[PDB]
């Protein structure tokens, strides 16, 4: 398929990389498109699992990790999670 790549597709690019690498879908003109990284972009939360790892968008402020896109799952100490937010 391509460095570090396991499994593509010849429209969508890359759909798992090697476990010791990131996935990174990113949506180009109706497409989407995956690129396999070593590290994820500012604002991406590095989700690791035995078989997979994937960067996840994560924008969300005082927040430590997400599970689903912009959505967090993990507040940073002091700090209330509440329906994907974190409050003081
Ligand atoms: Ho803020
Ligand atoms: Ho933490």
């Amino acid at each position: 398929c391509a460095k570090g790549c396991e499994l593509c597709s010849e429209v969508n690019g890359c759909l798992k990389c090697s476990p010791k690498l990131f996935i990174l879908l990113e949506r180009n003109d109706i497409r989407q498109v995956g690129v396999c990284l070593p590290s994820c972009p500012p604002g991406y939360f590095d989700a690791r699992n035995p078989d997979m790892n994937k960067c996840i968008k994560c924008k969300i402020e005082h927040c430590e990790a997400c599970f689903s896109h912009n959505f967090c799952t993990k507040c940073k100490e002091g700090l209330y999670l509440h329906k994907g937010r974190c409050y003081p």
